[PDB]
């Protein structure tokens, strides 16, 4: 159908502007602490603490799928490797410090990622 036609270039259209949220979001991880995810060969016990991890490389794989279907979904996936790093690692610790500056910058991106979402529909 035309509607599904359309519906795919809306998907299309929010998967551009994703990608482009997701390299700003990565360039405020300049040590790529969060690129990649956790090694289960070097944090064998990770599992055991963190049930659902999450990294950029992860969130790339999703969104080349197109499997974000809103900002609030990615959103979500972002937090998580926030939410994921202060809880697994100590405040006094370079990766508790750079998720918290992650988080600090990445709040100003996606304070505009949500109103250019509403905004061109």
């Amino acid at each position: 159908s035309m509607e599904q036609v359309a519906m795919e270039l809306r998907l299309t259209e929010l998967t551009r502007l994703l990608r482009s949220v997701l390299d700003q979001l990565q360039d405020k991880d300049p040590a790529r602490i969060f690129a990649q995810p956790v090694s289960l060969k070097e944090v064998p016990d990770y599992l055991d603490h963190i049930k659902h991890p999450m990294d950029f490389a992860t969130m790339r794989k999703r969104l080349e799928a197109q499997g974000y279907k809103n900002l609030h979904e990615f959103e979500e996936d972002f937090d998580l490797i926030i939410d994921n790093c202060m809880k697994y690692n100590a405040r006094d610790t370079v990766f508790y410090r750079a998720a918290v500056r992650l988080r600090d910058q990445g709040g100003v991106v996606l304070r505009q990622a949500r109103r250019e979402v509403d905004s061109i529909g």
